[PDB]
């Protein structure tokens, strides 16, 4: 009775990025480290998640690193974007890369595990928004204009920790196009490390559910990285999502990055997100390869240990349903069309 | 009277890629210059084409071909990573003429929505890559660019590739002048045949050929190649290259560029209809009649005077009439032999 999960990002294509040529044993076996690969995932009831698409740079604060252009960016997220492609193919029918809600819940209910192609940081987009249309049509369903990094759509948070998310200049004009330009195409945009100004931006200008794949409760822990209950009611009124980053130091009170903790910053979190976004706007956002996590998790095969604590925390059948993967499905539709 | 022309290919998304502030003008108004844009395509009776992408190396090479005999070195390998962000522009570039148009081109996936836009006057783009530095020797990335539209694939350009080797720009000469498919070549023939993307043999040299030929379970098709027993251009198709595509019910559209299609091989523009003709005589007699039609090389060549851009394909017409082809021939020549490719390749 471990409920599917259906996971709002993780960075596994990120360890395809780095070792290309294990990518069989990686992705199919398992090469025991980091926290996710096909096997794991059946053990765990992963159903399925965001594929981050994700290009990387070369009391605390992380300097930003500099801008990356689409001129170096492109071959990267081409590379990870060809490896989410060759996961489908290599698992012969049980990993699928889906487009529609329809097929996400077709494999939800197939027993299929789903892949949503996800950008985290538009660097692979110029300016201009051509490639905006090239990657739709490579499935591209999901975009954060910008991770922890300045990029030419605007500007995403640095790592700090304690920080109000206000830390710098919101959306330019291009970002303002790419709103609009993923309102038409039906292409999620991602919050989650966008700044506050940036986040007011799109607030303002889309047209649709305000969504954050992976960021916790600012109120309960004050990361730059997490939301506060201004952000969370702008959410709420649109109809919108929060995915529960499980990285340690967005769920710890101190903010530190040690997995050397128990369930209750994660209830506490939880209980926070559901008491002021509602039952329906709450779900998992893992950053299963992207982060420490606590050990009580460990790696996706800790997500039935998850439910076991959400359940001893009370929460009944139909909301653990709901904060497993229904209520992320609702969300694909809502902005997606279904 | 002017019958419709799908064209077996053009170079126009690079002068897009040349000049991207000025696209708007230079795809919808036309910009003066240069063989195609949307309004001389509906004035020159343009049905659609494949649009090629091709990532340029860096008035020399021009100079070389006016007096003949002549040889190009060939440019240094690109690989993926400088490939990569030219040859994503120009794919942008084209969906982007599809968006601007509003309808009028419709970059096409399939034979029926080729023939559909055909029926409708809706001038069809099929994506093309010309020359593969874009695709890693793993093949990842052809499953990326066949998911955004690619439909066809000339391995190499005139410049060596991981998978093996074009001929050299030479007048006169053998197109047996280098070596053939590399292993990653020999796979790349493979995926191709598998999503069922359209191999080009156009710049691949003679080994390289013969590898395919032997290879892939497709007609065998060169998009812009004439006949090295009117012209021996390293860039032109022998007679027993002729009987090999004939014999794997393939096709190879006629280049028009003066190099390839003039006796002695020059660049000049200076001529007249006589070498045209006498390349599609070769071809239509060796091939059949089932397996010739256009491949411009519009905005990629010097042509001829009496072509000279898209609103000359009329006139081409009139001297192909007045040379004794019939109409049923006209119209296999003009588009129904490339239609009946596209389905022989990917399916109807
Ligand atoms: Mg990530
Ligand atoms: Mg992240
Ligand atoms: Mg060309
Ligand atoms: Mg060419």
């Amino acid at each position: 009775e471990t409920i599917p999960v259906f996971d709002g990002h993780n960075d596994f294509l990120l360890r395809l990025l780095r070792n290309p040529a294990n990518r069989e044993t990686i992705w199919l076996k398992g090469d025991g480290t980091g926290h996710l690969d096909l096997p794991r995932m059946k053990e765990g009831g992963f159903a399925g998640g965001f594929f981050a698409i994700y290009v990387p740079s070369p009391p605390f604060e992380l300097p930003l690193p500099p801008m990356i252009r689409a001129e170096q960016a492109q071959p990267v997220a081409l590379a990870m974007a060809g490896h989410l492609l060759w996961m489908e193919r290599a698992a012969r029918g049980r990993f699928k890369v889906c487009r529609t809600a329809a097929e996400v819940r077709s494999c939800h209910a197939d027993g299929i595990v789903s892949g949503i192609m996800h950008m985290e940081g538009a660097e692979a987009i110029g300016a201009d928004l051509d490639a905006l249309h090239l990657f739709h049509s490579l499935g591209l369903r999901s975009l954060g204009p910008v991770w922890s990094r300045p990029t030419v759509f605007g500007h995403g948070v640095p790592f700090r920790f304690p920080g109000s998310p206000d830390t710098g200049e919101g959306l330019t004009e291009a970002g303002r196009r790419l709103v609009a330009e993923c309102n038409r195409l039906k292409i999620m945009l991602d919050l989650s490390h966008l700044n506050e100004k940036g986040f007011d931006d799109v607030a303002r200008l889309s047209d649709a559910p305000l969504v954050a794949t992976h960021s916790n409760a600012h109120a309960v822990t004050p990361s730059t990285r997490n939301l506060t209950d201004r952000q969370l009611a702008m959410i709420r009124e649109s109809r919108g999502m929060v995915g529960l980053n499980f990285a340690t130091s967005f769920l710890r009170e101190d903010g530190r990055r040690s997995a050397e903790m128990g369930w209750e910053p994660v209830l506490r979190h939880l209980d926070h997100l559901i008491d002021r976004l509602g039952e329906d706007h709450v779900g998992m956002g893992s950053d299963f390869d992207g982060a420490t996590i606590p050990q009580g998790i460990a790696d996706v095969t800790g997500l039935p240990a998850l439910q076991a604590a959400m359940r001893a925390h009370g929460y009944d059948e139909p909301l653990m349903r709901k904060l497993c993967h229904e209520n992320w499905y609702g969300l694909l539709e809502r902005s997606w069309g279904a």
